[PDB]
C-alpha cells in the first residue's frame, strides 16, 4: 500500500488537465503491457479523438481511420452492437474477415501491433467515449481480470472527464 | 481487495452530484468514527456551507455560525493562518481559551461534540475548501495516519468537486 494512494491523487488532480488520458493509460499500465492508447468517441458520424500516445504533420493514417477506416474497426462496430458498453477484448469481437481489412493492414498494424482492449462508455443514446490500450503482446485473462477489477473507478473517472473535454 | 475499487467508483461518480460530500464523508468513515461532518468555504467574509450531514426549517445555530461564530472556530483561524492548507486535528490547533468560548458551547457541542479534523485544500489567495470531520469520540493516531495515506486523492477529490459546485 501506500503509493496508490498518490497514483490515485495524481490521476484525479489531471482529470481537467490536456495529459489526463496519458496519466490514465500509464496508470492501468502499471497493471499490463499497455504499449498504446487512445481515447475517442463513436457515433453516428466520424469519430472524435481526444488524446491519443502519439499524438503531435500529421499522419495521414489518423485522417484515413476518422474519414472511414475505422468503419472496419472491431472496436466502432462493437459500440453501435453493444449499446451498455463494457469492456471489450480483441479476439472476443472480431469477424473472420478481420484480418483481410485494409483497417488490419495499415492503421492497426501500425498503431496497434498485436492486442487490443477497450472500455465503452456510453454517453448518450448516439455517443460512446472509448478508452483503447493496445499491445504488442497479448493481454492474458490475469490482464483482463485486473481490468475488470478496476472498471467501476475507470468508467467513473472517463464519464466526469467529459465535463473538461473542450471538444466536447 | 474488490470491494474497495467499487466504493472507490461511487464516490467518483458522486463527483458532480449533490450527495458528493455525504459519500466522501462516508467512505472516509469506513476507517474512523466519523460521526457528522460538513463541507464548507472560509474566506475573508461569511463562510459558505456547501454540504453538511444535518441538512434541511433551518436551525438558528447554522445562521449564527455563519454571521460570526465562525471567527471563534479554531478550524476558520488555522485556515487564515496555515496558507498551504493540509489536514488538522482539533487538539493541535486550539486556543487555551477555547472551552471558555461561545461556539464551544453552543455549535461546537452540538454539532461535534468531541473531536474533529478537516482537510483543508486552498482555493486561491483567499478562499480555503474545508471538508470537517466530527466525532463523538476520539480519533486516534491511527486514525489520523489513516487520513494522511488518503490525503493525495481526498484533497484532489475536493478540488474537483469544485467544478460541480454551483453557489461557487
Amino acid at each position: 500500500g501506500g503509493a496508490w494512494h498518490e497514483s490515485l491523487g495524481k490521476l484525479l488532480e489531471a482529470l481537467d488537465r490536456p495529459f489526463f488520458w496519458r496519466i490514465l493509460a500509464q496508470t492501468l499500465g502499471q497493471f499490463a503491457p499497455v504499449d498504446n492508447w487512445a481515447a475517442l468517441i463513436f457515433s453516428d458520424s466520424s469519430p472524435l479523438i481526444l488524446s491519443f500516445m502519439e499524438e503531435e504533420e500529421p499522419d495521414p493514417l489518423i485522417s484515413r481511420y476518422i474519414t472511414g477506416l475505422y468503419l472496419q474497426d472491431p472496436f466502432y462496430q462493437v459500440s453501435r452492437n453493444c449499446r451498455r458498453g463494457g469492456l471489450f477484448h480483441l479476439a472476443d469481437i472480431v469477424s473472420e474477415d478481420f484480418e483481410t481489412t485494409e483497417y488490419y493492414n495499415t492503421y492497426f498494424a501500425h498503431y496497434v501491433v498485436t492486442d487490443e482492449v477497450q472500455y465503452n462508455v456510453p454517453l448518450d443514446g448516439e455517443r460512446t467515449l472509448c478508452l483503447s490500450l493496445g499491445s504488442e503482446s497479448r493481454f492474458g485473462a490475469e490482464q483482463i481480470a485486473l481490468f475488470e477489477l478496476l472498471r467501476p473507478w475507470v468508467i467513473a473517472l472517463m464519464k466526469k472527464r467529459i465535463h473538461f473535454e473542450d471538444a466536447v
